[PDB]
């Protein structure tokens, strides 16, 4: 019940369905996670209701309806990022996404109203150029796109931030069961899932794999929009993909480079900056 | 102020630079310091009426340390070269940064903090960043980066110990400079000798051989050397290196605006890195926890 747990399980986890992702390389995953995450939700919370004397439940359609949202950010959300692909070659494409640590960082303090110091917002910034150098082409044509693919990389960037900080709303605006709010929002979630399709083929161990590790990480973000923020989540991503970079090294045998070295360096840095306590940053 | 210092010795580290672009020198460079530090000497001997001057040999002797160094480090230099490529050792040449910020605690025995000394490694990585190869290509022999490393530790303590002996007495800035550059002189000097001697003397008179362009660089080198020497007094060794760092920075966007040179986003990076890591060090750190 640590946050610090959740959060290292949420890097371990994020980077296993990174390399599960790859492992399964010669769909419905999405759909499937989903129905994971809503019956694992469902699951604890009859459990709940069955074990305790008290579950704070709000079934209040003025609150409930609210859980759409993230759904339907996160629907237009892939419809730009395969725009985007469409302009961007996927390496400009990948280090332009580097922009949503910082946009979550602005909309933490704009719409979660939250305040930084200094040294904070130095750590965002840090973190997401640290990423960004380790992604940057080890010894491809970045700055050669359409106007398009830039503004289009940058809004993909501005949607996912917010999709990310309005379910940290939806959490915290209430005293409510994690178990129920996680059955509301992947409600929907599985419905926007089916609308889409709407609108197995060789189903591995491997691909089953992936699907209870979406499914693991999903709840686990949503743990760390209740009980902790969302720069923390992206702190924790961040460092997913950095220890997969560094996996795929004795893994996959890619090339290590001096790039990878180095965005490590800033981002271990950019975390001390963020979530040293500010007597220990002064000695 | 220091800063001002600190900015114009950015402005003209960049400057010789470019100058570069466009090596007895060293010799004119160290007679130019050595002159104008001694006219300046002399004129505050005349113009005040005690000036502190060291004249014991327990103190002056110590003016020779510096171009020992500097003398094993060019060597070592030139003896590294021979095992890596040119960009290999420019980029192991970020290392001083880290080797004068240890050597800054250890010799200097200065006070850092934790957040400081997060920016004198933030530094070296963002001047890193900006010089690592992007898309000639032989990083990644160990005497190469053994001796890259050890050119580092030289070259810091060279800058180190010339801190010393400034901030070691109280004495006058331009007879501290006199004694410093009188030994530079004789060393630079001596390898001219040397030099004439290794090619037998059968080129033109020793003291015979002895554009404009050229001698601005000769000018520009004379002067950042006398900026540094008034920071190892007045100012300590790391505003020197954040100097030089963000001189090497300025000569890479300089370079797109007047060479017209390959732009690249570690270019842009590294800049954004060392930006970060000069407020992390220079900041108040009541102004690091401000909203």
């Amino acid at each position: 019940m640590q946050w610090y747990l959740v959060a290292a399980l949420l890097t371990i986890l994020t980077s296993s369905q990174g390399i599960l992702t790859t492992l399964s390389q010669s769909a419905t995953i999405p759909f499937l996670a989903e129905l994971f995450k809503l019956s694992v939700s469902g699951f604890f919370l009859w459990k709940e209701c069955r074990t305790s004397p008290s579950v704070r439940m709000t079934k209040e359609w003025r609150s409930v309806r609210l859980y759409v949202v993230p759904s339907v950010i996160y629907l237009i959300h892939n419809n730009v990022q395969f725009a985007t692909l469409t302009y961007v070659d996927p390496s400009t494409y990948q280090i332009m996404g580097n922009l949503k640590i910082v946009t979550t960082g602005i909309l933490f303090r704009l719409v979660l109203k939250r305040k930084l110091s200094n040294i904070q917002w130095m750590a965002i910034v840090l973190l997401a150029v640290g990423t960004t150098t380790s992604q940057v082409k080890g010894c491809d044509s970045l700055f050669s796109a359409p106007l398009e693919g830039y503004l289009l990389g940058i809004l993909s960037a501005c949607l996912s931030a917010l999709a990310g900080v309005y379910t940290e709303y939806l959490m915290k605006k209430n005293n409510d069961s994690l178990y129920w709010q996680n059955v509301q929002l992947y409600t929907f979630g599985v419905i926007f899932n089916m609308g889409w399709l709407i609108y197995f083929n060789g189903y591995s161990i491997t691909t089953w794999m992936v699907v209870f590790n979406l499914g693991s990480t999903g709840l686990l973000v949503s743990w760390l929009m209740k009980y902790s923020d969302n720069i923390v989540k992206v702190y924790s991503t961040s460092m997913a993909m950095l220890l997969t970079m560094v996996l795929s090294i004795y893994l996959f045998s890619v090339k290590a480079t001096i790039q990878l070295f180095l965005g490590i360096i800033i981002c271990i840095i950019s975390l001390q900056m963020y979530f040293m306590p500010v007597h220990m940053l002064i000695e």
